[PDB]
């Protein structure tokens, strides 16, 4: 029987996710939200695309937490997108902390009761904090919950480099680790193009170090760039989440960078941080530790310290 | 070289269209709008999905009409979604008439100048009126412009019946003609399930005539149902438009119900109305005239009369 | 975890099936055959396409019946393609009877022992006979075993008509029932184009009755036409089988014409015959009985009588 | 209008290619061969899959060279698969030289006359020799003709490593250069897993150097392994060719290792050899030169020397 996918939060990212799930025929979808009627409306609209897509996925709205019962995958976007009061210039994910904390606790209790065996993907910011909080309150095993970060951050870095080099976007591979936010760690040493070290393209003057520095800055500030032009990013975040959910559902075993519980990797324990993992039928099947140098490790440490700082304020 | 697809209007439907184009690798996309910066922001967000989708489609924003130059396909959603002043209870597509008319004229002039050989899909309501107005002002051949209607309306009818019968949505086929709006003509006689007349399923008590009447009413009022729950429909409309655009771009020759210039079919000329057409490389390759009975023709006439009434008020 | 799909028979059709399964990422594949080493060779070749296809399906060869253990779907092509001694001019599926009978019994015993809960698709000719024999010896429920016939036969009829009318092949729908072989029943009354009765296109002189008669004859004799040009058909048969297997695996609920146990439909019981069925997670979820007229019923009876004649000779 | 793809040679690889083209709706297909009727038979069988695939690609057979007229892409598999007289134990691509040389000249003349603007992919062995011969006789620009090699060879290396590491096959990237045959150059230094250097996985004892040496040997001898089990490889070769053809047709700009004219790269000129190239709308858009060390260069030189040796014998 089809997988049951519950989207806890039916806002902008939730809507794109439901659309992409039907396009890919991935499973039945529940759009859950605290807002009355809205999820039912989005679900109805989305359900009709089964015709155009040649798919057969139910799409239903919900205002009832117990509809989590029987969930195979739960995706959590519930929460605030901006500190009610701060300008778009001064956004920052850190300010979402006080707004989204209590929400993870409430959701965690309902997961523990209704679907303790579900695979969980957390999106709510600041994600590296929120994911651990949900882990602690839902009681699920460490191999069954991850947070969105690296797939999204690297899509931007990969894309921008592919534009400069005039190659297929997917042919650029790259790693961003530690945390999802302004302290994200961009690993220049681990960038490849068609499996070839980026340094060879730099040596050939096909792309310069200065151009790469500008792309790095653009990558870190992308969410901000989009807000200064439109609104909180939702299309690419949704596509990133679905790539993760799909790897689990279809046992693809893709290597994808996500927030996961660290147990000594990079010298860190008792905290979640971004690192390449392998996602398949058993959830997080492997946690891959990059063999970072001391300079890279120092930056990783800065990222973890910021997650810890915000974790303390959420309590 | 890739097709160039210009979305004239970068609102809700435009955003889903850009997303679906990248998912399907259909061509380069321009999100054009009169609103400053917003299209650039949506384009940036959407562009990153090339990575997750294994695609290579440029996505760019625009505030400049001359970016229509070189367009292979132009999709027009530009306009108003609601009479600024009327409640959601009392919506009606007819009220969008005074709000969207001048916009078609302006767009038509820019198409004539920049991309006279493009294939045009009109979405702005009331669509059967707006499409003819754009046809007259853009100067394009009758085989190169159509309006959205039947693919969207029938997706709802097909979906609702498939739910009751527990079969694949695409396996239900159905026809709604005349016009897109409250006078749409639902043809009960032309419904099939797996290619089998629906009447056989009625004879077998698998679905009743009364159940079908309720589905018919729900179908006509779907846009209203969604607004009373959320907002103007955008996900299914977008998927319907892309199915049409894809048939053209890839020379699929799909039979799809769209608004097209009538030249004697059903007894009507000099007006656009909804009817099955074949869409391929040469645009509207065939206009199919259903052999309607007198009772069905009477309803078709009512639909055309309403298009004519609104056409007169737009002038 | 991924579905396990065992192909009992690794000849021409088995090879295309394995290829298509990897293309669609449908599940792990076992190519089983009595021929030593050959299945291992085909499996190795096919396994490499996971790279090009972005898939992750194991493909393994087997010469051991107990590898049926854990099978979710079993597809049976094992047997003879031609009476060793008869020319290509005089082929006939009936002559395969004495060559393939004992093989179904042997396979059935291994299914009963190793995978009694698997969904079975039988291909070996004459299929309407062989499928019932396998049903009786494997002990599986009637909703869990079907035979290939109508999806393949109608693909030809649909294709040939689409060529004449210049429309998308999938837009032509049609029904062929009773049995797969020279007595197949072509139902002219149940042909549609874009959901529209074919008779309307005949009335419009877009296709004539005489042209349709020629297409009907070509359809019945297609296997023979291909043999007189090349060899036993294998590419379309494989695609037809995979469409069936996919509907089951992904709970699509497609209406597809297949050989299934009749329990009074068309007046027949205790025999398998071709009729539209709905295929989903629970196997044959629905058996649809077409409301045939007496002339059509007479032809259906002729088809069943031929299945019965050959059934008797197989015993 | 749809691309026209002519398969010059309708044997085993040609058949899989036609099937995959229809699955992907890539363009119209002509199966050309010198064997009477056979291509027509395969074309007929394959054409029916348009129904199951939701595609609309014509598939036609041909025994007439002038059907090359209007070709957008030409794929050449025409020739011998084995020296008529040598055992399967002692195969070797070198022995195909005397059997396939005159065939390239004949085909080249017909291309120059009928489709001088087509993009050409050469498969016939020994490929690095045959591709240059076809280049010289067809008169096409150097950016419009390539040979199959690295995409196929690396699929095996990538696959075998992915099996050991339990990750998605596509997540392993690797490079094999110089020539397609027993002198292929496997570059251990350029292997990555999820974009991470393979050496990190070796350091972590997840895979050993000894295991990699065995995989390397298996990779070079794969064609032989399959023949000792079944027959000349055809499924993966076909998938590799289609990935190349698709990158061209859809302007994907994928980095793919293929045989191309060298003009100083690696110190070599006036010969074709395997190296990463970028394939898009303009054919070979970029030729990428790996920054090989002296030890790797020495092996590249050995590969080129073997191509030169056989080139001389073909004249
Ligand atoms: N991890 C990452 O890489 C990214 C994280 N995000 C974060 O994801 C979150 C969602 O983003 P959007 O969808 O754009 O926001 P949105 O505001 O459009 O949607 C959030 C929805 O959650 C609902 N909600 C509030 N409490 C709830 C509860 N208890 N249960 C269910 N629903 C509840 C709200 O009514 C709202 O509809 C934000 O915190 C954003 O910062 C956004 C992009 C990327
Ligand atoms: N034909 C059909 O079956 C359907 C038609 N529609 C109609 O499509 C239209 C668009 O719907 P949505 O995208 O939801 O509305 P929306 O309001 O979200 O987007 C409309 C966009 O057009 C822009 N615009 C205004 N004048 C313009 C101009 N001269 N050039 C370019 N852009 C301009 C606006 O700034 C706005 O961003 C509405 O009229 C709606 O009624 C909606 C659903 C179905
Ligand atoms: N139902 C339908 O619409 C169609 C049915 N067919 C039938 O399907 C059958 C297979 O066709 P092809 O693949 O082209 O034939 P094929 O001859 O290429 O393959 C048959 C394979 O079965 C193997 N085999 C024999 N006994 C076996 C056993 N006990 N267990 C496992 N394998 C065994 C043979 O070694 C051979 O490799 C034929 O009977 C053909 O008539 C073919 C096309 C359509
Ligand atoms: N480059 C690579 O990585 C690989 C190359 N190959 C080579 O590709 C070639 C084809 O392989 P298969 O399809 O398995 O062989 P095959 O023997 O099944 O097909 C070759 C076909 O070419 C036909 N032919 C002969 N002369 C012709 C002409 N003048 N015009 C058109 N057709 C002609 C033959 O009748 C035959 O049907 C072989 O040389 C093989 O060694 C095979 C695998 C990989
Ligand atoms: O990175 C993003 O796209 C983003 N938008 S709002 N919150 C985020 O993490
Ligand atoms: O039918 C619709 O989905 C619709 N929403 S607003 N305007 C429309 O025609
Ligand atoms: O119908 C067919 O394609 C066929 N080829 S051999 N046996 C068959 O039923
Ligand atoms: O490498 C191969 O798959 C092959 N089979 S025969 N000739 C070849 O190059």
């Amino acid at each position: 029987p089809k997988a049951k996918i519950v989207l806890v939060g039916s806002g902008m990212i939730g809507g794109v996710m439901a659309t992409l799930i039907v396009q890919k025929n991935l499973g039945d979808v529940v759009l859950f939200d605290i807002v009355k009627n809205m999820p039912h409306g989005k679900a109805l609209d989305t359900s009709h695309t089964n015709v155009m897509a040649y798919s057969n996925c139910k799409v239903s709205g919900s205002n009832t937490y117990d509809d989590l019962a029987g969930a195979d995958v739960v995706i959590v976007t519930a929460g605030f997108t901006k500190a009610p009061g701060k300008s778009d210039k001064e956004w920052n994910r850190d300010d979402l902390l006080p707004l989204n904390n209590k929400i993870m606790i409430e959701i965690g209790g309902h997961i523990k009761k209704n679907c303790p065996n579900a695979f969980i993907i957390v999106v709510t910011n600041p994600v590296d904090v929120m994911v651990q909080l949900l882990h602690q309150h839902s009681g699920v095993p460490k191999n069954k919950i991850i947070g969105l970060g690296g797939v999204l951050d690297t899509s931007r870095l990969k894309y921008y480099i592919s534009q400069k080099l005039n190659v297929c976007p997917r042919d650029v591979n790259a790693h961003i680790v530690g945390a999802h936010g302004n302290k994200m760690v961009l690993l220049k040493r681990y960038i490849t193009v068609g499996g070839i070290p980026l340094q060879e393209f730099i040596n050939n003057k096909l792309i310069s170090d200065a151009e790469l520095e500008a792309i790095f800055d653009r990558t870190v500030n992308t969410a901000l760039e989009i807000v200064n032009l439109h609104a909180s990013p939702y299309v690419a975040p949704a596509a990133a989440i679905i790539e993760m959910a799909e790897s689990y559902l279809k046992d693809l075993k893709k290597v994808l960078i996500c927030s996961t519980l660290l147990e000594g990797q990079y010298g860190h324990s008792d905290i979640f941080g971004g690192t390449p993992v392998v996602l398949g039928a058993n959830g997080v099947e492997q946690v891959i530790e990059l063999q970072l140098n001391s300079e890279e490790k120092a930056k990783f440490d800065e990222a973890i310290a910021e997650t810890k700082r915000m974790k303390a304020l959420a309590h």
